[PDB]
């Protein structure tokens, strides 16, 4: 049972995809778009917020039903009464299997009729805040985090026959806020989006894997900066970013849901370049937070990498390394483990110091001895750690979920991000594990 | 002893090198660069020409002297006066070891002192035209194409003691015209130019061999079209041609002269990569207009190229071909010579008509015979001949000097020019021959 907030975020991203497709199709000047801070109370202090993308979709069988709109409508209704009194007009952008395409109209009577859902969940979740009851016992029960069947029956009886007038102006939010529209079939719209994107030369899978995620990330980040003027986009900017470089694009986010057969893609085959070569120093950047297990796990992952991609000393001349922002001292737990399963490696930080020479110096290999001073080393992506881009430039850069990827030069780096759940998927991804 | 016109053309090439370097440095709206039709009396009938580059230098020992500017100044002086009085203001960019940098000032006295060179070469080549001699015998001797020492001494005496009065306005001929500027050491300036070109990512040698020729050829051909409006250049166009596509860019010629030991360099070894791989189908383009001993030389080039990179059946899987504009029918004249040494190579025209289906067939190499169905292919480029990029898109398109470049897709087809006078130089640069 996925959380309703996750569904809201997914629908918002889908509407972002629709807006991006509209931008691509128009190929001219487009209205101003700014992101909205509804996922959490960020309070960016920007009055220019109109999108308020919080759509949601439920099961549909035929035509339209009066009950197809659940609490989410009540969620946006409560969200209208913001603390700062800021324009947060929401919208709904979903289908009705067989229904006229248009707005639901702002008739007061229809919205009042819908408001009479008479459901305990809705009453106790969001409606209760909308209507401050005059029976303080109801408020006490709601704030007690403990309710019984008799309490639910009493509450529904009170709110059904003894309806109480809310404190918010009735005529304001019923007509001036909220809007409804018929959306697009995203499951079937993916093919149409791919077809429309395939208009220039491009390639077969590059657009499906590289260019479209780049465009989506650009659209998402267009309005994340503190400055409120960055939203300005004209025809010139759109045409410039449609075919400015569009060769590598320095991709930053990936992992769509096209072929996620218990495995990530795009950064699965493409890892072969820059890694089959024996003169590269690729680093890994990840975070234990996105991962489900890091106290004594990661070292054995290191195993399958410290005897296959540096073996055959006659060819290899560089050493792998692994970076992950764990903590200043938590990694000290591994500090006794690392020489346990017969691998010679170095933490590289050892305490509260960010050493520089060890992390970037090339070890000397001896062909005959079948051994080197260390096959690899582990590392940490702390705040003051920039040695992926400076020297021995981490010729296969990875990111998972979310990392402190700012304050970086980002120059001539084949940044190949891939958001995942745990390490096993990575071991599969670099073609080291047959399954999972 | 290179011709002075060749020196002027080379100096124009260096001046446009400097212009291209400045343009790359700025990346913004700049001056309107228009080429100059002064190499021959082409008579473009265009007046919006200001560059008019006719520089030339001599040996340099220390600082500068009055004798550091020879005849070229006189050629400039005569070229100010044409039959139509076209705006032909030339410019000089002479370099000196270390001296005051600036203009030579337009004072009449300095130019008049420079005029009194009193040298037979100057008197009999161009100066005589400036001053119509009042002695008709002098004109008869000059036009007789036969002169003796006594005649030269008499002319010098007449022009020295009996100095003639020219028919051109001296005040307007030495003051309102002529501009001088101190140049820089170009031999050491080319290294700085190459260093400055490698400002963006680019690559170690792509900028040296691919992007620099692209920019230079584009600058040269910007204003070669008959229309005078094409010279308009803006910041948007400059940035678009600076990073819009800039991957192959459909070049047409490479660097003229550098540190060559009787053979052009730099592009000699970079060409070996992308060739040893058994799936590389680089093409070539040649012209008998510039090449001299190309009547049946190419013949064994085929053979010689066809045992180096079309042998070793166990590995090689693709074959080269040579698309070269020789003639609609002279190709069949070549075709006699083609099949004599048991090398069956497709004509391309298959007579006189280039075809599309049977110029791109993939050969089937056979291990048990150490030979292939057809050991190579070729074709000849007329107006309607476009096949380099369509199938097996000639990753490394090759040209010499420069050939028709119209109606080209210019997609993932790296361009390289190998200026040559025969097939020995090309075979050297392609890493098949040993010397020359």
């Amino acid at each position: 049972m996925m959380s309703r907030e996750a569904d809201h975020t997914i629908k918002g991203f889908l509407y972002q995809f629709n807006k991006t497709l509209n931008s691509i199709l128009s190929s001219t000047d487009q209205d101003e778009i700014q992101i909205e801070g509804i996922i959490e109370d960020i309070d960016i202090k920007n009055s220019n917020i109109t999108n308020a993308i919080q759509c949601k979709y439920h099961e549909s069988k035929v035509r339209h039903n009066l009950s197809d709109i659940y609490k989410p409508i009540l969620q946006m209704l409560l969200h209208f009464l913001e603390n700062d009194s800021l324009n947060i007009k929401y919208a709904l952008y979903a289908y009705f299997p067989n229904e006229q395409v248009g707005v639901k109209e702002v008739t007061k009577s229809q919205i009042e009729e819908i408001l009479s859902s008479s459901n305990f969940d809705y009453i106790s979740k969001y409606i209760s805040k909308i209507k401050p009851p005059k029976e303080q016992i109801i408020k006490e029960l709601l704030g007690k985090t403990s309710k019984t069947t008799e309490d639910k029956t009493r509450i529904k009886k009170y709110y059904e026959t003894s309806k109480l007038e809310t404190i918010v102006d009735i005529d304001k939010f019923l007509r001036d806020h909220f809007v409804f529209e018929i959306g697009l079939s995203y499951e079937e719209l993916m093919n149409e989006t791919k077809n429309l994107l395939m208009k220039e030369g491009f390639s077969l899978e590059d657009v499906k894997d590289l260019f479209y995620p780049n465009s989506i990330q650009y659209i998402a980040e267009l309005s994340i900066l503190p400055e409120a003027e960055k939203r300005i986009s004209s025809k010139n900017k759109l045409i410039d970013y449609l075919k400015g470089n569009k060769k590598t694009a320095m991709s930053r986010w990936t992992s769509e849901v096209l072929t996620r057969k218990q495995l990530l893609k795009v950064r699965k085959n493409q890892l072969v370049p820059s890694l089959n070569i024996n003169s590269r120093s690729r680093y890994f950047i990840i975070d234990p937070d996105t991962i489900d297990n890091f106290d004594d796990e990661f070292i054995l992952f290191v195993k399958d990498y410290l005897d296959k991609y540096n073996s055959k000393i006659k060819l290899h001349t560089e050493t792998p390394c692994f970076i992950l922002k764990t903590d200043v001292n938590n990694l000290s737990e591994y500090h006794k483990r690392f020489v346990s399963r017969n691998i010679q490696i170095i933490t590289g930080y050892i305490g509260d110091t960010f050493y520089f020479k060890e992390f970037n110096k090339e070890p000397k290999r001896i062909i005959k001895d079948n051994w080197v001073e260390f096959k690899a080393r582990i590392s940490c992506n702390s705040d003051e750690v920039i040695k992926c881009i400076n020297y021995k430039k981490c010729d296969d850069l990875y990111i998972v979920g979310g990392v402190d990827v700012s304050l970086l030069d980002t120059a001539d780096v084949n940044i190949e991000n891939l958001e995942i759940n745990n390490f096993r998927e990575l071991k599969y991804l670099l073609s080291m594990l047959k399954e999972i």
